[PDB]
């Protein structure tokens, strides 16, 4: 568990997140109650809960992103499901397993990149064996070409079941490939090399305490969001709804959930519920789960000047990932001011004309604007183009008059 | 083998009030040691007397259920009775109760295992020490003797198109209480003395509305009564480990002292009442998050406040928390 | 993994595709993103996701051709799938699972081939050490010869069971479905929007963690759909891709209107495209030793024909040509065999003879054609 | 394998079971020779061509199957007919290549079995030897004798290879506990007592599976489905075109994959659809093709009516087709010693009698031909035993003793014929 305060949890999510302050503090107090737990005596860090955050809020303000850097933030295992897909069925329990699979290829990937140069270096060494069979000369000779040189072109020799039963098949079939690789058998180096580093960093890392510290990310540092919580909310179908949060409700109050991985505790996961509640309101939700529900926090609609600043502010923004990705082609791309302000008008002005999309409206708007220099960039390299207010409204201004062609194209 | 004096007792440390409530489940659970000292003949015709519990929602019907299975060191599970009227399978809640006592038990040899299994460890030890044969099926008995299970809402299910679908969950819960024989992956497990208490409001049905078959399976009933302003200024303090004393000690963490005066607590404990009456009644779990919207500002700020006393008093309550209960529209999104 | 450019791809496409340029330019930008992702640093790598495309147009235009190209261009797993399929129901997570199913036969028989010429290879090779046995020269290149030409089974065997491992294999594949993976979901104009909306938005709320991205359980392995990618189809002429759930519309960023085809279009389907429908006649009639040769008013008076069916009765779209082509050639495709050595010239009274009849039967052309 | 047929030796072919419709004979010796016209073209052409699927219109009982299933059989084909209307429900349409490649893995298993069988006889005879004399000039007359003689009824001890493990699964689950139980049985051979004679047997089968390799007996049936397999779907008109209409275009956008060529897994391996011949049915009557999706339209190039049957041809099917009804009936009172003969007259009034039937009540086609000679042939089927060694000639006025009785009566005629 990370040690960071509340105002440096806020600060780091500016980086990413543009306004919504009161949602951001909702957040840093749940993650700082995570260490403040851990510092509580025996008797009390049992009795003490998460605080689960409700958000009231229309659609693409952030919701989502808040939470997404938040589980990146505190180096957590994250998953978001849709409140709708237990309406028609699946299981309630897939979102603890899901976000346990999370968490494993999780631990993998940070348990690979520790242990990555002992074996890289453990995999190239069995290929000097078979070039040079048994440092002196010769060995230190192909260790330095193989590194440098692309001579790894080299030849060097070193259950059908139904639909429900697609993942307990593929559990079968690990079983039996434990009871291949052994077997000398002609590669490329190219090919070779990859299929010996899988080998060495197999052997180095623990499948017991890398699957026992998986379950220890789910327990105490899980984080679930639950998107579009507000449409199984009382209103035939009203029973349906409600029988989602009765189901949903022993994943708040705490209980256990069986996984291939292991047994998964949710009392300590951190759940956060979004909804826009236009239609139901937060209090047509169940007693029970209003009371596991404790922290609620509006967020408000993004405005003109907010999306002037999320096209270049947060990092790796979309209008930096389209000027670095240009910059591949070899093509130098600016933005001016005035540029930025009409992008953003682009799209507040297609939201009042159709239908309000929330921010989501910048990546159409975008990739409309850069079709034309996005296919030529292979034949744009090494020039500098600039995007003003000019070029925004030559390529913009002629379909967002049109309302029939703006619902179509943006 | 607690007396039923010493578990009402112990259950005022948690459950304010609700005194009828408590004797029932203390008279459940003394039953279970009263069995074990009968003749062989006796403790197979004797069956656990079964609860069922009548009171609004969030009086404490659960919570009188969790605190009862925590103190005998039972399985203990929540299962909602509207969940099978759509599916999922009605044994289902002997199988989630199998695999909590397998992790209950699991828990608790690791404790021991922190001993002479460390000892071999820093001279898988544990696995030589605790078998996972004995670990298994001592599971079974713990799920056969002292199991609990808590059916929620159960008077949803009551009595013509939904009527047959509600009342053929009471017709599948049948063979659970009346004893039966249910599969597990951890073993075979046989429901006939587990305990069950089951709740509702009943208000839109009554308990005669059961099938008779299930009426006779709950002997013990009880009404639990509707907690009051004066309840609520008890549960802030009186309670072991409650919420003013969690988020006293969650403070504390950052180096800040929080104290509540007496007229603090009472004017919280208003605002709670309010905002039932103004909007829907959820019962005690509106003190959860009152208290969270009230202290919102004080768990930001505890990072600078350190080393700091902040006294909460009646004004401090009335000005975070009067703004927002006179506004019955937003007291709905916020609270 | 292809370093082509987009004016590359779009002229590779015209190869097969007629027309429809803005929509070859729309699936070249997305082809070439692969491209340029794999340029970028490690953190860029997984912030930029590709970019999926939303076609707009009637049906028989070639939506559906322009991304099978595409696929078999790139080296690319690829499957068609139905979006009222998913309208009990079937899970939408099956298609990742048949994604990846036909990833694994995709890219089997292409192990199989490099290994059928490289086995037999070292086959033959061991079969020379016991013949010459040396401490190749001239020795080795006349038993050689003698073997191929002259007159190993069980050699073949174990030298391919070296050059494709199994477990490598699906590994293999993996990569080829998370990095590569194109998916093409048919008609989903259909599911736009109140029971039957909840419904049809349901099967959105179910596709949307696959572009959003996710982790899918298979029997090959474990797949990760962040980096495959989607196009989806649709005639739009209900509904408009506004009335799309929003979470749906962010992650189409593309778009493009395909436009419908004319009688100019389908006389030039019949013959520029590589192995076009007449092509192949020529070719299955050249079986038997018959010379078939497309007239210009011929081949004008069959595409007029498609186009009067479809625009007497029902719009097919290009398809109509197949059928036509079969209803006059079903005499000759009859009599191929007997017509050995022989030359029919299809001009534009053979083409009036057989169709014109027909045609003019409104009651008969539906059945017929 | 793709065999050198020309479409008129198809046709050909189709006659001696198939009587009229050349329409629809034409259509499927089209689509045949298109088989082997694909395996001559370069490399390039063989994916780009794909098979001319076929669309057959007509009423019931005028020989579309038949003509389906002649047309396999003559081209050495694995086959399968499924009912549309089984996915409106439900089953997944997955099934209909999964059902075509079990039935061609059968079809391979008896093939090679039948041209390998001298093969597998040799080392069952040779491990018999090896228990009469246990290791020469007199070995080998043992083995002489064997054959000739009858000497199987001697008692004989033969090591045999020799699980018994039920699992219990839900009705969904009758598809993989199969599957276990077939590798448990892969993961040693007990001793005992038997008789030559059905010791030998019990060895052919043991040397049988243990001969054929497991890999080609397997990759020849995908081979065979893939290059040479047949589809034929039955009343795909009754899936046409808002509340059905909706599940019935969706069995045809479940059906699109199949005919477009895809990629289905099986538990034989993997199978593509891409080259397989598909041919659809029916009436046609309530809908029209037109009604079909646009994108099933272009995948069935080929389309043939099928003439109705008339009198003059129920006369033709009673006689004409290999084995036809007359036949087999005439045959099967030939295992009792009836000598039956149908006259020219007789077999007149029973397509009469057939035609009249269809006229009074339904028309089930040329599948009344059956309810109807059994009706007229149950007292002499019944006292075929006891008519040993008489002649019966079936004439007009014999046909009209059993049968105008009843045909006359339309409330008996629904029942009865
Ligand atoms: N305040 C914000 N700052 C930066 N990006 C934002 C903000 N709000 C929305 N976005 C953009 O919206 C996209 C995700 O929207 P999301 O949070 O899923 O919508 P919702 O909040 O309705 O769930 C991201 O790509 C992100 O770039
Ligand atoms: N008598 C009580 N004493 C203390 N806390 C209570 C009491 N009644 C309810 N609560 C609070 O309500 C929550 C439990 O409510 P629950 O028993 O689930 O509601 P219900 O009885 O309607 O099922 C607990 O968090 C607890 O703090
Ligand atoms: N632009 C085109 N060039 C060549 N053939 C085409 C074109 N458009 C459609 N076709 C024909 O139509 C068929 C594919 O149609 P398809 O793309 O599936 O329809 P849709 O685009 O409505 O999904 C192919 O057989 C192809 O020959
Ligand atoms: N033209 C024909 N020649 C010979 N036999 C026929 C002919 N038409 C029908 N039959 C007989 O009648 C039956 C027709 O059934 P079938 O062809 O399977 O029905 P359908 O074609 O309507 O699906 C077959 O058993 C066949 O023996
Ligand atoms: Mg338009």
């Amino acid at each position: 568990h990370s040690e960071m305060t509340p105002r440096e949890i806020v600060s780091e999510l500016d980086k990413h997140i543009i306004g919504q302050d009161n949602a951001k503090r909702s957040v840093a107090i749940a993650l700082r109650n995570r260490w403040r737990r851990m510092q509580l005596n025996e008797e009390l860090r049992h009795e003490v809960t998460p605080k689960n955050i409700l958000m009231i809020g229309p659609t693409g303000v952030g919701k989502t992103e808040i939470a997404r850097r938040l589980a990146k933030l505190a180096n957590a295992p994250f998953i978001k499901v849709e409140a709708t897909k237990f309406t028609e069925g699946k299981e309630v329990d897939s979102i603890i397993r899901d976000l346990t699979d999370a968490a494993v290829k999780m631990v993998r990937v940070q348990a690979i990149e520790k242990n990555r140069y002992r074996a890289e270096e453990l995999a190239e060494e069995r290929i000097l064996d078979v070039l040079i069979p048994p440092p002196s000369a010769a060995r230190q000779a192909f260790r330095k070409k193989l590194r440098e040189g692309q001579l790894d072109d080299k030849e060097i020799e070193i259950i059908m079941a139904p639909p429900g039963m697609e993942e307990m098949t593929s559990q079968l079939q690990s079983m039996f490939q434990n009871l291949q690789k052994q077997k000398a058998r002609k590669l490329k180096i190219k090919d070779a090399m990859k299929l010996l580093i899988e080998e060495e960093a197999a052997k180095l890392v623990n499948p017991e305490e890398l699957k026992q510290d998986a379950i220890d990310a789910v327990e105490q540092h899980g984080i679930v969001f639950i998107d579009e919580i507000d449409k199984i909310c009382k209103r035939g179908p009203d029973v349906s709804r409600e029988g989602v949060q009765r189901d949903l409700l022993p994943l708040v109050e705490g209980c256990t959930v069986s996984t291939k991985h292991g047994m998964v505790k949710t009392d300590h996961i951190l759940f956060i519920a979004s909804g826009a509640f236009q239609i139901a309101k937060p209090s047509d939700l169940i007693p029970e789960l209003q009371g596991r529900l404790p922290i609620r926090v509006e967020l408000q609609a993004l405005t003109t000047s907010d999306f002037e600043r999320i096209l270049t502010e947060p990092n790796a923004s979309i209008t930096v990932q389209y000027k670095a990705l240009m910059a591949t082609e070899g093509v130098n791309i600016e933005f001016t001011d005035s540029g930025i302000k009409r992008i953003a008008e682009a799209a507040w002005q297609v939201n009042e004309s159709t239908e309000n999309i929330g921010a989501r409206r910048l990546h159409t708007v975008l990739e409309r604007l850069m079709e034309e220099i996005s296919y030529d960039a292979s034949d744009l390299s090494g020039q500098n183009i600039t995007i003003d207010a000019d070029y925004v409204s030559k390529h913009l201004d002629a379909l967002v008059a049109d309302e029939d062609l703006s619902r179509f194209i943006l």
